Parts: C-alpha cells; structure tokens; sequence
C-alpha cells in the first residue's frame, strides 16, 4: 500500500492498516472488498474513561468516503455510550489520512446527550522485527 | 428492563427488529449478543439518490447507546457518499424509539464535504402470514 499514492479505501482493502489521530488515539482497520470495515479502536484522548484497551470497530466504506461505529463497552471498561464518525480519506503532504466527524451519545448531566468534534487520523506505517524474541 | 431477565435466553440475547424514520426511510436490524449491529437500509428521504434499495449497514451498541453506519453503494446505485448515525434508544407513547445525529460525507462542489442532521426511528412491528402464498 502506497500512502503517497491512496485512491481509495481499496487501495487499503483486503490488509489491515493502522492509523492514528491528533488526540493519541489509534486504531487498527479491516476493510474488506464488499465494503465492510471491521477493527479495533484504542482511545487516549485526554480526559475521558475508556483509555488504552481495545474496543471493537465496524464500519462501511464507499469509494474514498467511510463511516465507522465504536461502542465503550469491551468487558475490561465500559462508559455506557458510543461513537460515529463519518468522513473521508485522502493523500495530504505524502501519506494518507482520514478526515472526519464525529458524535458521542452518552448519558450527560440532565440525560441523554450528543457531543460533536473532528478527528484526523494519519496512516501509520507497520514496523517490523526478525522475530517476538528481544 | 428487568423482566428481561425472566424469560427463554436466546429470544432475549439478541435483537431482529425493524424501524422507520420521520422520512420514511427504514432499517433492518440484527443486534448480537456481543454488541455487533448488523442490517440493511433502504432510503426514501424525498428527491435524493439511491432510494428504494437496500444498503448494508453495520454498527455498534453499548447499553442503550448506538452507532450505525451506511456506505452508499450496494450495486444496485452508487452514491459515493458515507452516513454515521449516532444516538440512544428511549421509549414514548409505548413504543420504542431510537434518537440519533447523523454526518454524511459526500462529494460537493468543491471536494468533499460534510452535511448534519437528526433522524428518529419508531419502531416497527412484524407483520405475521399463515404461508408466502396465503396471508
């Protein structure tokens, strides 16, 4: 996969990808030849619960556009809420980033309530090693 | 809803459920035990694309929270374009409902852009036949 060169989300089709925002937060991407995008997204951004343990992704793509889905809750940390983004990827200064909103519905102070914001999420490269042994 | 708990374990561990929105728009919907939303939508919102054919969807549920999402191409018509609901569900009048905010990603103008809106979805109760042939 050429970051410098992305076309669409089928460039990125059929491997996983890992990608990772403004706030720290990362996530880890499936996006597979019909359309579907499942993964893993681990949250650090400041101030909220739900920090540095998996949560379970799912999504649709549709060329360059996508929309994706996080519930807080995985068995270790539940925040009794979730997450939609919705947005597009696109080459920008030589790799590939996704540009999105998105909202969060989670119980406020006086009930139920819809936060917004924006993440941009830059590709990240695997690494590599020889073998899992140091 | 405690009365839940009372009852045969595979009905109530999972969800097939059916929904309509204020445009007329509906959503098929498959909930599992696990939290993985499943489902298919068809768009009728008046005087826009891909209407009247169903679109995979696929999402997420925590508590009464969820978060759904819709690319839009199934083959059938081709929108280029991306929608992510996100909301809760809350019972009114007797009936269930889901109240969501929703972005759609598409091509405008001047490259892509981002629309808003809300949509809520009723409930939708299953209709029930003696056979395909005889109602």
């Amino acid at each position: 996969f050429d970051a410098s060169n992305f076309k669409d989300f089928s460039s990125i089709a059929s491997a996983s990808s890992s990608w990772q925002n403004q706030s720290g937060s990362t996530m880890i991407i499936q996006v597979d030849s019909f359309g579907n995008v499942s993964g893993q997204y681990v949250n650090r951004a400041q101030g909220t619960g739900c920090q540095n343990s998996p949560y379970p992704l799912t999504g649709r793509v549709n060329g360059t556009f996508i929309a994706f889905s996080v519930g807080w809750n995985n068995s270790t940390e539940n925040c009794n809420s979730a997450t939609g983004w919705t947005g597009y990827a696109q080459v920008n200064g030589n790799n590939t980033e996704i540009v999105t909103s998105w909202n969060l519905a989670y119980e406020g102070g006086s009930g139920p309530a819809i936060e917004q914001g924006q993440d941009t999420f830059q590709y990240v490269p695997t690494t590599e090693n020889k073998s899992l042994l140091k």
